[PDB]
């Protein structure tokens, strides 16, 4: 599904993302925008290390979900969200949101995504939620 900007904002709000681990809703919006253009079926294979990024938040298979084809995480957690990567391609984003919450529970928080640093950090990100009623 390709979400409309305000439709997503309202969904994320209901899902409890505003201020989750200190991250404002506008930040999550900025991230979804640059990671997938608000598309839940987006997938990006990383030829470089053989991992794949899945869904609206472009969550990586090396650590967060199981796709069976990614060369492990030696021994650490290679499926920290306890999900099949397929779960991150559904139209319903409940699973992707719960996994994104797990990602930010690690020390790097939102910095885990390079796109957030490049396109959202230290920027005026109010634009992403303006007039959505959230
Ligand atoms: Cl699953
Ligand atoms: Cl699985």
């Amino acid at each position: 599904k390709v979400f409309e900007r305000c439709e997503l904002a309202r969904t994320l709000k209901r899902l409890g993302m505003d201020g989750y681990r200190g991250i404002s809703l506008a930040n999550w919006m900025c991230l979804a925008k640059w990671e997938s253009g608000y598309n839940t079926r987006a997938t990006n294979y990383n030829a470089g290390d053989r991992s794949t990024d899945y869904g609206i938040f472009q969550i990586n298979s090396r650590y967060w979900c199981n796709d069976g084809k990614t060369p492990g995480a030696v021994r650490g957690d290679s499926n920290a969200c306890h999900l099949s990567c397929s779960a991150l391609l559904q139209d319903n984003i409940a699973d992707a949101v719960a996994c994104a919450k797990r990602v930010v529970r690690d020390p790097q928080g939102i910095r885990a995504w390079v796109a957030w640093r490049n396109r959202c950090q230290n920027r005026d990100v109010r634009q992403y939620v303006q007039g959505c009623g959230v």
